DNA sequence: AACACTCGTCGCCCAGAGTTCACCTTGGAGCCAGGGACGGTTCATTTGGGGTGCCGGAAACGGACGCGTACAGGCCGTATAATGGGAGCTGTCACGGATGCA
């Protein structure tokens, strides 16, 4: 909103901003790395036909990824829940 | 064993078979002369008929044209919890050389 339409940011104003993003971005792969393990318990069943292990497990990234764009914290409900469903 | 009769065979002699040799007729075979009518040709009609180009227009007909419907394929979302694969079967030998360790 602030790059059209915004003003000449001070530093103090720009710094803690760019500070913030880049800590939630961190946030979001590190919660990413801690759940592939799930992706690939969920996906070492869908083997044995089509498509290799791999493949398999970069697709339930995939979902993964997408469960995290998507997550609601408010619902007070675990994460793993909500993320098998994309995964699948 | 002694004795007294009738029949082919031939020649000859006269008449015609039928054949030749050899005489008169007469229906010609055709040759030409003359006269149709005749069928092939040609040319006058003769209006009975074929003919037609186009259209008023009536109706089919071919298609455009606009606007509805139809599954096929695609996108999207599902909130207890569910957090590291089965399986592979492997009896070769020669052997040159790199090669990870010596």
């Amino acid at each position: 909103e602030l790059s059209e339409r915004g003003e000449k940011l001070p530093a103090a104003q720009r710094r803690d901003m760019m500070w913030i993003c880049r800590d939630g971005d961190r946030a979001k792969n590190h919660l990413l790395e801690a759940n592939l393990r799930l992706v690939v318990s969920l996906a070492k069943r869908y083997t044995g036909r089509g498509m290799a292990f791999l493949d398999l497990i970069q697709e339930g990234n995939l979902g993964l990824i997408r469960a995290v764009e998507k997550f609601d914290y408010t619902k007070g409900y675990k994460f793993s829940t909500y993320a098998t469903w994309w995964i699948r």
